[PDB]
């Protein structure tokens, strides 16, 4: 179906941003931001709604999108969550412009 061939574009560009072509500058995004852990005690004061590519996988592993635009949506929060955090001339905000850059010309080649 239309959501169904949609939703397999979504899963192909997922696993393309978790593979190791991307890895150089997709490695912030694996796994949720560990405020605690990195010392960013205003990062949850800061990003109201955190979004990594780990949390993607489980939605769209348990069927949590129903359509393409859902999937896009957290895709597009978890960079403008880096964009909002990260001052722009950061090493982190080039790394998800780059990523960014993947994700949206390979979304743009989704199926009618
Ligand atoms: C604030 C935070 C962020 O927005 N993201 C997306 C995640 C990381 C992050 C760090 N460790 N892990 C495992 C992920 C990150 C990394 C850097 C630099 O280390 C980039 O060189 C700078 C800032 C961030």
């Amino acid at each position: 179906g239309k959501l169904s061939e949609q939703l397999k574009h979504c899963n192909g560009i997922l696993k393309e941003l978790l593979s190791k072509k991307h890895a150089a500058y997709a490695w912030p995004f694996y796994k949720p931001v560990d405020a605690s852990a990195l010392g960013l005690h205003d990062y949850h004061d800061i990003i109201k709604h955190p979004m990594d590519l780990s949390t993607v996988k489980r939605k769209m592993e348990n069927r949590d999108y129903r359509d393409a635009q859902e999937f896009a949506a957290d895709v597009r929060l978890m960079f403008s969550n880096c964009y909002k955090y990260n001052p722009p001339d950061h090493d982190v905000v080039a790394m998800a412009r780059k990523l960014q850059d993947v994700f949206e010309f390979r979304y743009a080649k989704m199926p009618d």
